[PDB]
C-alpha cells in the first residue's frame, strides 16, 4: 500500500514534476550501476540480491529502504 | 529524446505493466543503495558521483547506461 501510495502520487502529481522525478531516479540507477562495475563488484551484488527470495531478514531491510525511498520521491513532487 | 520516448511509454502503457515496472526499478535501486551500505561504501559513492557535473567522459558512460536501462525497461512493458 504506500507503493500504491507512490503511485498515486506519480501518475497524478504535474508531467512536469513526475518526469523529472522519475529521470532522476534513471539517473541515480545508472550511477550505482555505474559504481558497481567501476568498483568490479558485480558478482557479489548478485549473490547478495538472490537471498531476497528466501531472507527474512533482507527482505525486511529492502523492504524498509523502498519507503524512504518512496518518501522521498513523494517529497520532491510535492516540494515541487 | 530517447528519455521522452521512456516516459510515453511509462504514462501510455496499461497501469498494470507500468505499475510492475516502476516497482522493479524502485526494487532494485532499494537493494543497490542497500548493497553498498553493507560494503560500506557510501562515501565512495558520493565522491564518485559529483564528478558527474564536471567529467565529460563519465557524463558519456552515465548517459549510455540511462539509454539501457530505459530500453530493458521500455522492452519489459511491451513485452508483457
Amino acid at each position: 500500500n504506500p507503493l500504491d501510495k507512490w503511485n498515486d502520487i506519480i501518475f497524478h502529481a504535474s508531467k512536469k514534476l513526475s518526469k523529472k522525478e522519475l529521470e532522476r531516479l534513471l539517473e541515480l540507477l545508472a550511477l550505482l550501476e555505474t559504481f558497481i562495475e567501476k568498483e568490479d563488484l558485480e558478482e557479489k551484488f548478485e549473490s547478495f540480491a538472490k537471498a531476497l527470495r528466501i531472507d527474512e531478514e533482507l527482505q525486511q531491510k529492502i523492504e524498509s529502504r523502498k519507503t524512504d525511498i518512496v518518501i522521498q520521491s513523494m517529497a520532491n513532487i510535492l516540494s515541487g
